[PDB]
């Protein structure tokens, strides 16, 4: 293997640590587009990451503009090379959407002082900044003619994944000191995140995760329906890697809504999800 095949490797093992799901659909990709994800992915990654000071979180801005105004340089990196020199390739190769990697950016400098959303549209805003300005930088890769329909689908995608993870990690977001849902439903639903850790579920939480929850499924089934403005290859594992996630949700329900464990989907589940979309493909 070449010098930059061992980057895009890296890249690959930061996506795969993080993520056994997008990893598993994202991997079944023709090579080319499949790397690409990965640098992009682990780019957002080592970005979602950084302030755990905002040293390498400047470095990786920097880093960004660098191959913004100058592509075809050689740049000396001052974050990560070997996650910098595969987004460079990409960047020589594909039309990069750099101000989503600022919006991405921009949010994880202020999660730093977080502070809970005031109301709903506040933390779709904040679903925005952390996935959907993802599912906007990866639009090039998993389309061939990009217009406005391809980036608000992807954006979309990437909004509702986000708030499926929401959904999933409310236990361990709280002892992280982060509660993703809003005052204005936590309040009327009468939900105190802190007393239901303590205590367990009741009715009232249970109707606030299913009032997001809710809203996370009726938007995948919109960007279902509008699957088509994807890349015929990218199609079948784009919907995967939706259908895996959105799986997540069952998982927390079988599990009880529990706020002390990370409930997943078994890797022989995903074999199974996948054998199902194709007998559609
Ligand atoms: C067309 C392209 C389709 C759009 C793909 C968007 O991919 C993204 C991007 C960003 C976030 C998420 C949700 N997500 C999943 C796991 C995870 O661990 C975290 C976390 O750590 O918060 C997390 O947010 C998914
Ligand atoms: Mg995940
Ligand atoms: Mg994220
Ligand atoms: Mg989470």
């Amino acid at each position: 293997m070449t010098m930059m095949d061992m980057n895009f490797k890296y890249c690959h093992k930061i996506m795969k640590k993080h993520s056994k799901s997008f990893s598993y659909a994202f991997d079944l990709l023709p090579e080319d587009q499949r790397k690409a994800v990965w640098a992009i992915y682990a780019v957002c990654r080592k970005i979602d990451d950084s302030i755990d000071d905002i040293q390498f979180l400047n470095q990786i801005k920097e880093d960004i503009q660098s191959i913004e105004k100058y592509p075809y340089e050689y740049h000396h990196f001052q974050s990560d090379r070997r996650i910098m020199m595969a987004l460079q390739h990409v960047a020589q190769h594909k039309n990069i959407a750099f101000q989503s990697f600022y919006n991405l950016i921009d949010t994880v400098y202020k999660d730093q002082h977080f502070t809970m959303f005031e109301t709903d549209a506040e933390l779709f805003g904040y679903c925005y900044g952390v996935a959907g300005t993802v599912g906007e930088v990866l639009t090039p890769i998993l389309s061939d003619h990009e217009t406005h329909q391809t980036y608000d689908v992807a954006r979309r995608l990437g909004e509702s994944l986000q708030l499926i993870n929401i959904l999933r990690d409310v236990g361990e977001d709280f002892e992280n000191e982060r509660i993703y849902f809003s005052k204005q439903r936590l309040k009327q639903y009468e939900v105190d995140i802190a007393e239901v850790y303590q205590n367990g579920v009741n009715n009232h939480y249970i109707d606030l995760w299913e009032y997001y929850a809710a809203i996370a499924e009726k938007d995948f089934r919109d960007v279902m329906d509008q699957i088509k403005v994807f890349s015929i290859e990218a199609q079948p594992i784009i919907e995967l890697a939706a259908r895996i996630y959105i799986e997540i949700l069952d998982e927390v329900r079988q599990a009880n809504y529990t706020l002390h464990e990370r409930v997943f989907v078994e890797k022989r589940k995903k074999a199974k999800l996948f054998h199902e979309i194709n007998s559609k493909y």
